[PDB]
């Protein structure tokens, strides 16, 4: 099964994962409705997910994508937030489980974008205990994943795709809202992502203005 490797805070790998998570916080158009109000996270722990079958399935797909993309995986480290997090670390990503780019598995460069989905779409009803989307008490988890993009198809309008377009492996969707769009990285096969880092954290309440 799955083994969780515990990274130490003094490790460079722990520090780079934290830095990527802290530096990619941005303001969201919903004004903090989904993920809460914060400028920084309190990182509780960073764990490396080790699972032989998930790694085998990921290697196998990686090789296929490489062959169709002039021997390039086109791998990127991206954030993912989901109420399925526990099933992801044990069984892997599952495309069988509304998005602006069709029935895919969505990844963001912004950690704050993935934080909006910890409790489900639009932040759901928030944490189970306080029903608070901006809870500063309850521990949250998000993933920092290896994502095999291969040949990405560039999408600029909302389209309901079932699979990557012919000859392609992923979709880079930019959904325009009043002319502004942040990229969403979409895969349509769970084996095209590995849940490399499990980050346990809290959002932090900014000091009163
Ligand atoms: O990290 C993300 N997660 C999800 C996401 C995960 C699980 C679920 C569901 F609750 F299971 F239906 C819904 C959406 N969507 C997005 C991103 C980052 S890019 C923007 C879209
Ligand atoms: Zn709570």
């Amino acid at each position: 099964g799955t083994i969780l490797l515990d990274l130490a805070p003094e490790d460079k790998e722990y520090q780079s994962v934290e830095e990527e998570m802290q530096s990619t916080i941005r303001e969201h158009r919903d004004g903090g409705n989904a993920g809460g109000i914060f400028n920084r996270y309190n990182v509780i722990r960073i764990q490396k997910v080790v699972n032989k079958k998930l790694r085998e399935r990921f290697c196998h797909r990686q090789k296929e994508v490489s062959e169709e993309n002039h021997n390039h995986h086109n791998e990127r480290m991206l954030f993912h937030g989901s109420p399925f997090i526990n099933a992801i670390i044990h069984k892997g990503f599952d495309e069988r489980h509304g998005g602006m780019f069709g029935a895919g598995i969505y990844f963001a460069e912004n950690s704050s974008k993935s934080n909006q989905y910890v409790y489900g779409i639009g932040g759901g009803t928030g944490c189970p205990t306080h029903k608070d989307r901006s809870c500063y008490i309850c521990h949250r988890q998000m993933l920092f994943c290896r994502v095999t993009l291969g040949k990405s198809f560039l999408q600029f309008s909302t389209i309901k795709m079932a699979h990557a377009p012919p000859g392609h492996h992923s979709v880079i969707g930019r959904p325009s809202v009043n002319g502004l769009a942040y990229a969403e990285y979409v895969i349509y096969r769970g084996e095209q992502a590995y849940p490399e880092y499990l980050i346990t954290y809290q959002i932090m309440k900014p000091e009163a203005p």
